[PDB]
């Protein structure tokens, strides 16, 4: 249940954990990723972890295979100016879109149509296609550019999905709250998880 | 500096832990504090945390006095149809506001001018006085119907902070992540934080 | 086929007999329903019917079991602020939402964001998990208030089913009348019904 | 009380009992009627009714005559390309229009200004006139195309008065409903009607 | 996968031989379709083709089963008057709808929610039933009134589906291009096709 | 007739042969062209065709000029960030300005004025002075993002004429197709073709 | 009196000398400034004016403070890639911001929120944070594109202060124009300047 | 080339050298100009230059007669309220209209359509007959009023051509930036000018 395939897309918004936990619980529903990164998500990434993510794309796939316990060809990357990459195309075969963490730059890119490198053709083809695209902002506080640009873009069917974790479970981690969020989009998705129970579900009638 | 006196409402929003810890730093700033509570923001608190908020204002002020260490009348406790108290009025002592946490409920009823109890009067008033407003929801998605609002609100000048902690600073523990948004609204409001250092500060010149 | 959860919820607008009918089609087609009620709606039947609905939720949901023959826990009754029911949070079980009768200021409520009772922030969970949500307003005339309200939602993708039912099967009693409504929001939520045939299913070409 | 003159139009929805309810009732209020009659509503009306209406308008015109037990002349009938019917130019003597059924394609027509018939015409002048206009939708979904074009006009000041009955009164047959919605057209055209009792206009106080 | 049953509608732009092969297509998936031609359009097809359309219903159900090899039954076809067919009511069985070619004049005609005749009445139906309805317009030019309704109708969920074919698999005839906008449109139902590869299907990782 | 002086820029949407066409026609009219060609139209052209293009300007203007067959210096080829050349800045000699094709990307840019490269910038300078402006998009779905691009540039007074071209002269080969579309920019442009015969110019009274 | 610091970003919009000789004026206020300048600004500069600007920034850095007379570390220099500098977040200390000379296209970024460099994040952090922003546009004829991004930037509180200078002081030197617009950017950021006198000061009552 | 007859209108802004300078060169290439100024521009003309205007129309055609060396009859001086003169109806001869300074009321009189005296009469008459319309302000800076009526106006087909004088010829006096202008000007008008060369127009191919 839910998509086969998942374009994956980390921008240069604090939260690289987000996307690296998202890719995880991804591989471990034997999904099917193909892995976008920003030059500036890549500097964020090196600034709020200790992955070492390899910059070019090959090696950056032999290591998230690694990294994640993924199966052989599980995990694609793709270069920011491949064209011949599936996303590129809305006849490429049907994927889900997250951008996790979608930089307010990101936003606006994809807001405006500005098709500048692939992660942001490929959101564009989502749109076009109607195939869910899901963005998760990280920024505070959010300008009326920021909100005009997510509110075009929620109105147009994307899922506007922040880095705003609950805490009505009590998180004792900052990993609890991590994967509240990561939960949020699977279930957006329509993907299994089990790190967010489903609210109330035993509730049969009210006090 | 910043202001003196701030309008601290919390309503049914998920992250009460914001809010307690904003209250907190703002007595240890020696601010006055007028303190506004929803019935749902009590039942979140409740849910949420180990604390134990009487029920009525009067005890309300007496238990939070202690939990913080606050002087005798730093906070006043009001309220949710008390018209009597400053910031139902225009004509009060100028106060900055805060709700936090804003639920999309109350976020709506701001945005429509709805003043439907003291917390909504107080944030009418605050943008019919253009003094300081700032509101930290907490939802995810963030439907078309909350961009909607929170767009108006930030158009009107009201800051729109929603609780989405960053982490490039990385942050080690639920704790960490809940400065970083208390050390946000204190730096909105203009007051002294040193949870938060200044990006980029000692940073002269380009490598 | 279609949702095995729906949250039905009556609210005070003239037509009570299209919710209670809709509720017992629901649960002969096997459904869980999450019933929600309105203290107007609660005086609309009361006013318009003879069925005597007990007040408290407990009492209710004992009440509608037998009168719609439902099995033991297919409904669920939930109290106007009873948070910890699944249809306040989007983290819940997906439901698709029907609010029949809707009245217009529940119209109004869903529109603005208002999220004032649990029926109100169900609809606002439904919006922005983009499940299934279904008005069925009874009001006429319609003013430009009314329908600035239903265009808004219904660009949003809820549906604006108004209580209007068709005469083209001759209807013959009141009930035929209700059933052709009901009928539509059964194919709406896509569960089937056998009152409202298929138009022109057997028209092969025309004369 | 009330105008003299009415342009009672019928057009292709659903609920041709409606117009011919409300023709009917408006001879007996000794109403002069320029009743006008889409093709397509002719097939509503031989679809769902057993009243067989001749094609002409000289032949409608004492049938339809006959029918109300009308006066000579108090039903004028006038075809679809009349020019040079009173309806068509706002220096005819002033009446109120009603357009019931209204269809969505009438609806359509007359939120834009085709004026392609007669019916679309008269409808225009009145609105240019500023004389009343009545339009009695019956569909269900309303759409956001719907929606729009009846925002537009009751914004103009059009009355929307969709063929959506009322239950307050315990209705016990169709007549019954029909009735409701024709009593209601009759109340905002500002004629007498007996078969809608005034709400609550022998209730002194509150209980 | 994908609709059982289409409507397929014809109007009057250059292209015809587009709703040829896709109908053609169509039947090649035993994919039952309702098949609307207007007027235009089949003035269009006798200039731009040498196929000699029959022009009445029945003659013309009878001619295009044998073009196409389709089953008995397999292609309905109705005139532009007929209410009694499916397409005409939400209340028929569940289509998808195709307008390939669509002229700017059906263009504006769903756009505003005209109805003038069954191939627009089906359309409205499909969008206030949030049926697929997907319109293949061609022009040139388009004018700023042709692209206000193609935004009109893609914001409320239609597909705007251009007869723009691309290059990018070096067509070799003026078939291979009619096939890759076909391709286009089965890719938008969900309906196979080997007319047009998945774009990078086999491309693992960047160069 | 027509402009003297054409600025024509391919960009990265599917259809190099429509620019290769359009270029070679204005050639053959004896207008001086000022070629622009982006990265991504660049590997278009390799993808699509069999034109062997150098990459440094001074290398593509002389292969152009063989191509074509044109005069010493007719065709200028500029850099994308050359600002120096003519189609940088209002106060050059007015030239004409096509886009063809016309990627979504450039579309987005020129709506939003961007001005990111020559080619944005030259179509920023086209609009601010008020000379000609020919869009040729090559999409399908357009997206309400695209099309939002197009009705913002399109009421300013750029030509959106998509890659579209109509069968109503029976086309035999893709060569047919393309040329009609090069027709239809260059009847735009009042430069005289005989590609595309003046519909109807023999037809002096209808039959 | 006014503010400490100061981002000063140069784009490539005509007015080098605007932008030195405000560069000149802060340092003369004993002001810090964080400068920034886009590589269209750098061949601007090399273009309009014998200033011979370094590129690199620790270069230009030792330049610029030579050129103003300086004091060490008051100017400090940011490459356009630079994300761990001040103005990238706005968790840095307050600055107020100067883009002059503004280009259309650094205008169309900031009014978008496109934050591709650190000029467009700087600006969209000084707006996200209410911090003052002063754009500087030079251009002529102004567009309906610059101008739409102008009025949004303005009525988001920016300040658009275009290079359009006085002359009812009658200047007498190019230098006299530069100085009239660089006194309103510091009258504007509330900084003392003695170049543009207080206009009426010395008027008690009308003539 | 260019238009034979211009109205040039001075208004209160600061600038009179630009329209002396405009008229001057208007008048050196043999065009007829009606000449029109406001009360408020006199006073700005005797502030900031040594040109003593006579007050009254006929004196001031003699003065500016004998200032430009025009040819008898050349220059046309109509009075404020003149509504026999030319520009005042759109059944005059065709003339271009330049506004240069245009103040910023008379840019808000021209935007509303006040027509208060023969100056907004005259633009307001060219906009109805889409003559040229040239409006040359000089503010600083710019409100959202002030951009609002620009952007209405330069929506509406006027030329919004602020006196914003470019640097990249380097100006050696003020009167080469007043040239630059005027240039400009001329250059929309299609009027020749040799006081500006053609941006790159040697410039044949990229370095
Ligand atoms: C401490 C800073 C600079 C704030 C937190 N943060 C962030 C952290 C770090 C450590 C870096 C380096 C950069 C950011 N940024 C800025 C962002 O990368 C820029 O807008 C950039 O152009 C984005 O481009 P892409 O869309 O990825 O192509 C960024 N952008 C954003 O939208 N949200 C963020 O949280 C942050
Ligand atoms: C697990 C649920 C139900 C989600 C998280 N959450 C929340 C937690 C708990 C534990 C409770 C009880 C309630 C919420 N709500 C719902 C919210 O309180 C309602 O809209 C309510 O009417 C708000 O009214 P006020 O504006 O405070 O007057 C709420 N509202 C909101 O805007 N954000 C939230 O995170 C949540
Ligand atoms: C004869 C009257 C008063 C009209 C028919 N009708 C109705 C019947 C009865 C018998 C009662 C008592 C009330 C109504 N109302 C009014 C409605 O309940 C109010 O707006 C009320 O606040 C609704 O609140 P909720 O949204 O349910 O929380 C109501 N509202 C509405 O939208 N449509 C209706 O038909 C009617
Ligand atoms: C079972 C069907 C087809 C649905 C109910 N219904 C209806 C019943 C019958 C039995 C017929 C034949 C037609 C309808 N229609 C369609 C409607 O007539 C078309 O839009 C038509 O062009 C209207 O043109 P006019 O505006 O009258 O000139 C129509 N239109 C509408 O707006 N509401 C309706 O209820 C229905
Ligand atoms: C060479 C001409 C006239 C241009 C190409 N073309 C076309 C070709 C032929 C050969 C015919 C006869 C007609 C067209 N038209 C005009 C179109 O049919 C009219 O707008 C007409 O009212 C459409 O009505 P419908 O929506 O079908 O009911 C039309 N309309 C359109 O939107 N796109 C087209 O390509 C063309
Ligand atoms: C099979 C694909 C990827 C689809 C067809 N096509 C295309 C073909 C090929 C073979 C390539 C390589 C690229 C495209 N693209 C994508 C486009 O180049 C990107 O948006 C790109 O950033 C454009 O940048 P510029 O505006 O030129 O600076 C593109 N863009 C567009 O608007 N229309 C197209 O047809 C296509
Ligand atoms: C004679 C020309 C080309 C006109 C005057 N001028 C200018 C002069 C020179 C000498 C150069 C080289 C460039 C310009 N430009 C064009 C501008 O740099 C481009 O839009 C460019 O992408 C800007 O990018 P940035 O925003 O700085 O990153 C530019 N842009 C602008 O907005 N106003 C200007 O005056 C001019
Ligand atoms: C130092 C002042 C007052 C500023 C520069 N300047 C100017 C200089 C002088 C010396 C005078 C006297 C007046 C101005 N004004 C004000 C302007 O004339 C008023 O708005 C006035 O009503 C205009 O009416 P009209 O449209 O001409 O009928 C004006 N208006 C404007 O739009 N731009 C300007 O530069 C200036
Ligand atoms: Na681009
Ligand atoms: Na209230
Ligand atoms: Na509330
Ligand atoms: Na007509
Ligand atoms: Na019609
Ligand atoms: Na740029
Ligand atoms: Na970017
Ligand atoms: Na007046």
């Amino acid at each position: 249940s839910g998509p086969e395939r998942i374009t994956l897309a980390m921008t240069g918004a604090s939260g690289a954990q987000y996307g690296l936990r998202l890719l995880d619980c991804l591989v471990q529903e034997e999904r099917e990723v193909h892995f976008l990164i920003s030059k500036a998500a890549q500097l964020v990434m090196a600034t709020e972890t200790d992955v070492a993510l390899p910059a070019k794309p090959q090696a950056m796939q032999a290591f998230l295979t690694e990294y994640c316990g993924a199966a052989a060809g599980q995990i694609r990357v793709f270069g920011q100016n491949d064209w011949m990459a599936p996303p590129a195309s809305g006849s490429s075969a049907p994927n889900a879109m997250v951008i996790c963490p979608c930089s307010t730059g990101t936003l606006s890119a994809v807001a405006t149509g500005a098709c500048n490198n692939l992660i942001e053709r490929a959101a564009d083809v989502a749109l076009k296609e109607r195939r869910p695209l899901v963005l998760v902002p990280r920024e505070a506080p959010f300008s009326s550019i920021h909100l005009e640009n997510m509110l075009k873009l929620s109105n147009l069917g994307a899922v506007i999905l922040p880095a705003a974790p609950g805490f009505y479970h009590q998180p004792q981690s900052v990993e609890d709250l991590v994967d509240q969020v990561v939960a949020r989009i699977l279930n957006t998705l329509g993907i299994p998880q089990d790190m967010l129970p489903r609210w109330g579900e035993q509730h049969l009638v009210s006090d």
